[PDB]
């Protein structure tokens, strides 16, 4: 018969026990058994959003089926599969297949109504095999569809029902439709207890009952990609994978160090100043201690919630994992990381540093994002170099960060720009500038720098991003900016702040400018800032410690070059004296640097007299600074 | 904010014993008043009372609406142009779930054009999409916030009962609206600012949420009822409503809480108290 | 046979020695072997902007397989690249397309879970046989890919990404995503010591690493 070649069998499977076992879906299961049970229209089709389990409804109503749950007017039906692109295949010929079409709806007519058919992705049927002799599969089933003979159960997307369905009103109406909701966190917990069982028998392994309610309460939080159960499935299932390769050969630490030093073994095979051999012996003698602790503990064997937590950290990049001793070490430390490079500036990097701490020990809301920032300020005092020393602490890299100038944002237009074209006008196909970058990477330091100069009406994209972290882009889709550091940076009590620093706390130095941010913005908007730094005019013992770093990095500069420079304290009291005025903060001090040092000495170099090797010494002229060669 | 929720509730009652009007959406409603009230709240509190969840509710951001343009985000892409096979963002996500709970967040600070598509929206329950076809709007519940009387409510909402509030700040609406889209709403409802009451329970609700996530994570708090005192007075001016609460809450006890849990300091298990010092508020254990 | 056909073994050109040595990539190819060992969804996807090394990774996977060094869940699998070219390449008349890769399907889910299917340009696999209203890749691949039967390792462009893969959104959700980084200097370096090692034995010529250092320096610092 032609349902032999063409369907396969699913009460078949069921009856064998090759389906994972189908959990909740009372109503709509019930609702598939209402509809297929009519006079006219027998056919439903189950309609709902890629992942909800809308193929588990019709593999749940064939086990039902098979263990006779059913009501007694199903208590021996079949179902069977019909898979449309095993019908097209072999139809080279001028009516093959619509030869193969009518045999089947020949053999479905001679097997009594005994058969529910089930068409998955049943907007496949709609134009199926048509050419220019086209019968198309939707305008020869319309007939045993329209007259209730055939019990055909779809279930196609909801997107892909607006695409290829209601493109067809008549095939439209044939159908009568289910909806499938996705299942909350709960539900999904019920259904991985089940699947619990079933990846258990795969992979070996033993899912603890903590790390399913992991799955299904991270990957709710933390995926606005997917849908449930789908995500905590595939948390569940990879997180298994990991557990089982790690009991196979021996455990990820060892396998990076074992990478590491034959990476490194051979690089300096490669090279044969270094900076590696050292490099090598670190990593070959972490090896050893981590190897020797294997021995010592001779392991992971269940998926515990800390493994759904390094998983879910690693499908998408948010920081959910437990901290490692390096990590949390690194991070308690962490304003000595950023007094690195802002010198000074207490009070934002204590700001800062709290926003990301209770990201890190999990008291953040979870509904806002992770800190906003206004970085109030006069010119030149560490506002920008505070957010290049996050995205190098954080992100290991200074360019590693979602950096809007607001500057381009002097007309109300370029809102566009970061939310992308609506429908019908230019830019629709690219999305916004902000959206795309965060639907990318969804955990980044988002910096709007000089705030103050955009339009005062482009912040309502903001009131949206800071209230909720989320902003929709113009094809509809949002994005989820949840796990984002939002950080703008302004300097609207410039006078104020150089002025009346002194004599002042910092509570009420806060309080006034927070006056002059409130005759510029709107109420609602510094109601959504999680806080409101201030920063204060830099002195001279900052310009000194400036001075340290800026001649530090021109040493960087110059090293690659071939030279070296020494320099002497007083050259340094020099540029600390050129190199201050309160007005302008921390660039005088960069210019007077530049000048002073980089014009004299490229002069000499380009001048062929500066040889190599020697140590530069920059020492001090009448006023200027010589640099002489021994 | 009793007026509102009294509102709200009618209006589901009204709908679920018949008496709704089936020409028009259940409910249109416009949630004036200040920042930090709880307008957004109770659109919230009516997704999770209605359909069980936060987010489930077609959330528009009115404030992306702000050009003249914007209004095929919702409406869909006219016949002939690149987004035509997807719709709009509205009309499909309730030509799907008829029975939804629309919120048209922050109001005023579109552009006129998406006034004049609610017109059609709030009056007959249907609105037209770009590829030609009606969507049905007799069920669904739209709801509006906006702020418009901010210095009104917040200045003088003493001395005066609900009506003549209702009233003024209604003037200023008509001041900012045009007549036909005021004339079609079904109740506007007026907030008021919080007192020290009303940032107390708040207070409450706030950190019986910061317990489920420590519970979450492994932790318990007591907290001293001085400490919940120092957190409703250090957190209380009418100007920004109840979100000092939460970012006073938030830096006073969540940041030197997790710079303790961070530091090897606080064992699991223990009940982690929250009592006060002189002024601080520091987390023991015992 | 079909296999035979339609696709290139890239094992047997790693054990001919036919690829490039690939340095690095240990965090990528980790992820990569979570994903193909799977009870369902074995499909991992390769995204990062053109460039990073993503057909690299799967030719380092290949090679880590060949030469032994993957765990015992993947000793001995083949891993075959499929050829989107040639599956439509002659079939004009109407089902012949659906009528060779039903057959691949067929000679592969015939393996017993062997070979691991490598499809480069995934994107070009969303809308490939699809004719006047009849049967692409996608639509067929869509139910064996969601049951594990087809270990599907794509690699996608993440702009293209966008633009074809998520207009799908039933393929979009069969694959797991794995994004592949930009590499920083220091592993540019490495890279190009293996490279550099090749490139000699190529241009018969010598190249002195600050040649190297200066070309992952030069070349991340000007060309943007
Ligand atoms: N109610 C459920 N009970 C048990 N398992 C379920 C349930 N819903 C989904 N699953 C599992 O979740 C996974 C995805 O469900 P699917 O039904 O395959 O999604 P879908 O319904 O096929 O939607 P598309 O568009 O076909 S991808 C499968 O592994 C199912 O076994
Ligand atoms: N605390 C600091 N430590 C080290 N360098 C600093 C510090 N503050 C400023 N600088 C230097 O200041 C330069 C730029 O300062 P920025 O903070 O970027 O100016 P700004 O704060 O953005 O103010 P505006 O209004 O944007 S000019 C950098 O090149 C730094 O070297
Ligand atoms: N009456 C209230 N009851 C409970 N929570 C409240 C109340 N008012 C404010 N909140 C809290 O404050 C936030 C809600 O403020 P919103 O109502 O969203 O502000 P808003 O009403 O939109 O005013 P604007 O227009 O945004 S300034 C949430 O985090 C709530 O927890
Ligand atoms: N880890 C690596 N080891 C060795 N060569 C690498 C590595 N990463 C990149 N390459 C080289 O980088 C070049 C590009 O690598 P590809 O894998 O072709 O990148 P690609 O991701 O395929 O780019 P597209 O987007 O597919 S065109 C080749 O010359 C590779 O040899």
């Amino acid at each position: 018969q032609a349902l032999k070649k063409y369907t396969i069998d699913l009460t078949e499977r069921a009856e064998q026990g090759k389906l994972d076992p189908v959990i909740g879906r009372d109503e709509e299961i019930r609702r598939t058994i209402q509809v297929l049970q009519r006079r006219t229209k027998n056919n439903p089709v189950l309609i709902g959003e890629p992942g909800v389990g809308k193929t588990a409804i019709v593999e749940g109503l064939a086990q039902r089926i098979i263990n006779g749950e059913v009501p007694e007017g199903l208590k021996g039906r079949r179902v069977l599969a019909l898979d449309m692109g095993a019908l097209v295949a072999g139809a080279k010929y001028r009516g093959e297949f619509e030869e193969r079409l009518k045999g089947v709806l020949n053999d479905l007519a001679k097997q009594e109504g005994n058969v529910i058919l089930f068409i998955d992705a049943l907007h496949t049927m709609v134009g199926a095999g048509k050419a220019d002799g086209a019968m198309d599969a939707g305008n020869m089933l319309k007939p045993a569809l329209a007259r209730g003979e055939l019990h055909c159960v779809g279930a196609t997307t909801l997107d892909e029902y607006r695409q290829y369905i209601e493109k067809d009103a008549a095939l439209e109406r044939r159908f009568q439709k289910v909806f499938v909701a996705e299942p909350s966190v709960e539900d999904t917990i019920a259904i991985l207890r089940g699947l619990k069982e079933r990846y258990e028998l795969h992979h070996h392994v033993q899912i603890t009952d903590p790390a399913i309610v992991a799955a299904a309460t991270l990957s709710h939080r933390y995926i606005a990609d997917r849908q449930l159960p789908d995500k905590a499935i595939d948390l569940i299932d990879e997180a298994a994978s990991s557990i089982r390769m790690q009991i196979d050969s021996k455990p990820e630490e060892l396998d990076r160090l074992d990478r590491r030093i034959i990476q490194l073994k051979l690089e300096q095979q490669a090279l044969m100043l270094d900076m590696l051999n050292e490099e090598l012996s670190d990593k070959e003698r972490q090896y050893s201690e981590l190897e020797e602790e294997w021995k010592a503990e001779k392991l992971r064997n269940k998926v515990t919630d800390a493994e759904i937590a390094e998983v879910l950290a690693r499908w998408t990049g948010i920081p959910v994992s437990r901290m490692m001793e390096s990590e949390r070490e690194k991070l308690l430390r962490m304003e000595q990381e950023l007094h690195h490079r802002v010198i000074g500036q207490n009070e934002a990097v204590d700001a800062v540093s709290n926003a990301i701490r209770r990201s890190r020990a999990g008291l953040a809301d979870p509904n806002r994002p992770i800190g906003s920032f206004l970085f109030l300020g006069p010119t030149g005092v560490g506002k920008t170099e505070l957010c290049k020393a996050l995205a190098n602490f954080m992100f290991d890299s200074d360019e590693a960060m979602v950096r809007i100038d607001m500057s381009e944002f002097m007309e109300k237009h370029s809102v566009s720009r970061l939310v992308g074209a609506p429908p019908g006008y230019v830019g629709y196909e690219e999305g916004g500038y902000l959206t795309e970058a965060v639907r990318r990477r969804p955990y980044s330091v988002i910096l709007l720098d000089a705030v103050e100069k955009a339009h005062p009406d482009v912040f309502n994209i903001l009131l949206q991003v800071l209230d909720d972290g989320r902003l929709t882009d113009g094809q509809g889709r949002t994005v989820d900016f949840r796990n984002t550091v939002v950080i703008m940076t302004s300097n609207l009590g410039s006078d104020l702040i150089q002025e009346r620093f002194g004599e002042l706390d910092y509570a009420h130095m806060k309080e006034l400018v927070l006056g002059v941010v409130s005759h510029n913005f709107r109420p609602e908007f510094i109601n959504r800032i999680d806080e409101v730094v201030v920063f204060h005019p830099l002195g001279e013992q900052h310009i000194a410690s400036i001075a340290q770093i800026q001649l530090k990095r021109l040493y960087k500069r110059l090293e690659e070059r071939g030279y070296e420079i020494h320099i002497s304290d007083e050259a340094l009291k020099l540029l600390s004296e050129n190199g201050y005025d309160p007005v302008y903060g921390a660039r005088p001090l960069k210019r007077a640097i530049q000048q002073q040092i980089e014009n004299p000495l490229a002069q000499q170099i380009l001048s062929g007299e500066l040889v190599p090797g020697k140590v530069i010494r920059l020492e001090v002229n009448e006023d200027r600074i010589v640099a002489v060669q021994h």
